């Protein structure tokens, strides 16, 4: 009846800032059809990162909020992923 002594933090790069839902598997992200007419941005940021993490259909593309430090985004202009 003891333990529960662990940690899930790697790096002192504090930020807790929003970011794309782009993963490492594929490596890309296509802007949804309508601007706020779907939940593809949330469902993608539900199991991936967490439940508390949400997201909407921003102007550019699926902009997720409340992301951890592990979350990875696609640092690129308004073009197709490399």
């Amino acid at each position: 009846m003891r333990g529960s002594h662990h940690h899930h933090h790697h790096g002192s790069i504090e930020g807790r800032k929003e970011g794309y839902l782009v993963s490492k598997s594929t490596g890309c992200k296509y802007e949804c059809l309508k601007l706020g007419d779907n939940d593809y941005c949330l469902r993608e940021c539900k199991q991936q990162y967490g439940k508390s993490s949400g997201g909407y259909c921003y102007a550019f593309a699926c902009w997720c909020t409340h992301l951890y430090e592990q979350a990875v985004v696609w640092p690129l202009p308004n073009k197709t992923c490399n």
